[PDB]
Formats: structure tokens, C-alpha cells, sequence
């Protein structure tokens, strides 16, 4: 609703084919685009949450299981179809989980790596949270 | 001129990633992605080249042979990795071939969609660089 986004897809004879367009169908700038791939085991990824930084998780092969929370509410969501991407807000921690053996995940960016824009602990995350209520 | 890029690739437990960045690492600003996928059929694609665009092409899964002129060398290409990206300047002819079924393939543009910077008649192409070389 929100979160979700439904991109346009594209169908002839050959196959499918989406095209996002920084600032048309997704609410920012591209600044980054990366992606992962050649996953196993059952240990997931994310668990964190970024200060700054706005994204758009989308599952271009396979399945993977994602957690949603900006402290208010938890939300899940099982991304399987390349149409569709996930809004990650700043502010908002997220978990990826259950990736398909042949899952691809492609994350679109509005900013460069950044390791100091992370909240990778859930109580600073929380307490992030509480003070931004404050003000 | 090579026009393969190779990116940096981490690697762990969980699997790998890749990642891009705008004027980093590609050569131009990114206000496009577009990807196809769930390809059927022997119809290749492609079969332009553009006057403005520059691009990135990547075979996030399976793969697909690519043949690029750029109006001095015809190179052709399989890309099987997602760790390889292959640029695509202006004033360059492109082609993709052999897609594998599982075949994902991903393109970064420097532009939005315009099909007025499309020449699809590669005898203009191989004419348009001509006049270019003057
Ligand atoms: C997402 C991303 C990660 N990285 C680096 C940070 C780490 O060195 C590594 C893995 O990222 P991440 O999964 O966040 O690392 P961690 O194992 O600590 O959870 O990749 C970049 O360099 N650029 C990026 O865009
Ligand atoms: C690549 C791309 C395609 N499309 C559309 C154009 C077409 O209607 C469809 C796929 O076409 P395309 O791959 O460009 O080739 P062709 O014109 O020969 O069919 O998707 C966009 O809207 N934006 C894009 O960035």
C-alpha cells in the first residue's frame, strides 16, 4: 500500500521486462544498485535498519521472506515476482530471510555504501526510534 | 577497447553481493534500471545502438551471449556472472543472444526511456559513426 509497488510489466512473445525509473516509479534517486546472489545456508541477512538511506528490495529470481518494522508495526512479506519491489524507508529495520537456492535480490539505492548510516543493534534501533518520537 | 567491467565481490557464509555505484564505478549516473526476464523462444534482441545512452549490462542469473559493435570492433560476449558487467557507450551496437531459460538479465541506464535516441537499422549505425569520425 505504502510499502508495496507494483511496477509495470511488460509481456510479448520473447518474455517479461520491467523497467524502474529513479524518481518515476520508485520515490528517490538511484545512487547505488546492488544485488545478491549464489546464496545458502540458514543464517539471514539485514537485521538492521539505516538512518539517511531509502531502498527498494526486489526478488528478480527465485523467493526470499523479508521483516518489516519501524517500531510501530512488524510487516512481512514474501517477495517472488521480479514486478514487485518493497519500500525500505530510513528509519525502518529489516530482515531478510529464506532465501530460494536460486534466489537474486536486487536492492536500488539512494546512496553510496555507508557503514555509519547503519543501525545494526534492535535496542539503539528502538531507542532511535522513541527519541524521533520526542521530536 | 575491452568493455568488460569486473566488480569487486564479497563473499560469506550467506552467498554473495555486488555492488554498484553511480559514477563509481560505472562510468555514468544511474536513472534507470530495467531488467527482462522469464525469456521463451529463439528470438534474439537488441539490434540498436543509441546517440545519448550509456549503459551497464548485467547477467544477474543464467546467461546470454552479447555482441557489441562499436563501429571499430565486434566483440561478442557470454555473460554467465553476475560479478561482470559489460559497458555499452553511445554510438555502440548491441545485441543478446542465447538466453538461457533461467536467464535474468539487467540493464543500468544513464537516461530514461527515449525512443527517439534508438537507431535500429545497423547500416545507419555503421553510417551515423562515420560521420561521427569526422
Ligand atoms: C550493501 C553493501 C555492502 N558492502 C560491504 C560492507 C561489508 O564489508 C560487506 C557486507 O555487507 P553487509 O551484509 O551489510 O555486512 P555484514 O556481514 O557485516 O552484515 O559488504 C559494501 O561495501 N557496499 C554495499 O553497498
Ligand atoms: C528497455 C525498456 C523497454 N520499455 C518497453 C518498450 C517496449 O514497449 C517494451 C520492450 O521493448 P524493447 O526491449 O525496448 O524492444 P522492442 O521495441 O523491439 O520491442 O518495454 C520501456 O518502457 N522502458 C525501457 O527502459
Amino acid at each position: 500500500e505504502n510499502k508495496v509497488i507494483n511496477f509495470k510489466k511488460i509481456i510479448d512473445s520473447r518474455g517479461s521486462l520491467v523497467a524502474i525509473e529513479e524518481n518515476k516509479n520508485i520515490p528517490f534517486s538511484i545512487k547505488r544498485v546492488y544485488y545478491i546472489f549464489d546464496t545458502k545456508g540458514e543464517e539471514p541477512r539485514g537485521f538492521n535498519a539505516n538512518k539517511k538511506l531509502e531502498q527498494v528490495l526486489v526478488c528478480l529470481n527465485g523467493s526470499c521472506r523479508v521483516i518489516l518494522d519501524d517500531g510501530n508495526i512488524i510487516q512481512e512479506i514474501t517477495l517472488d515476482s521480479p514486478a514487485v519491489g518493497l519500500y525500505v524507508g530510513p528509519a525502518v529495520w529489516h530482515e531478510m530471510h529464506d532465501f530460494s537456492s536460486d534466489c537474486v535480490m536486487m536492492v536500488l539505492a539512494s546512496d553510496y555504501y555507508d557503514e555509519t548510516d547503519y543501525i545494526r543493534q534492535y535496542d539503539n534501533f528502538k531507542k532511535y526510534i522513541a527519541k524521533i518520537n520526542l521530536e
